[PDB]
């Protein structure tokens, strides 16, 4: 939708982009050139 | 104990190797220039 890749806002908690489509539940697999981070593998799973 | 990295026999099916003194029960965690494949992460879990 937002057209961004995923990252937390510092201010309202909330995740946003491929990352966030996730944690809420609007999708269930992310084929994109997502980059694997910290914060990224708290909140979701990455695969090799 | 062999000084071997892990590889499974396709006569014996026996694990050697660091995979081999893990899926047996003889270490807790492989920290060595072990390479990540699909053979392996199906006995032993991969980090990052
Ligand atoms: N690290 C590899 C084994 N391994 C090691 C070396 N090495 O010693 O640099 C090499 O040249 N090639 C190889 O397959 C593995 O874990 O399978």
């Amino acid at each position: 939708g937002d057209g961004k890749y995923g990252a937390r806002d510092a201010d309202t908690k909330i995740w946003n982009g491929m990352v966030g489509e996730l944690v809420y539940g609007k999708a269930d697999i992310a084929i994109a050139p997502l980059t694997i981070t910290l914060v990224r593998e708290e909140v979701i799973d990455f695969s090799k």
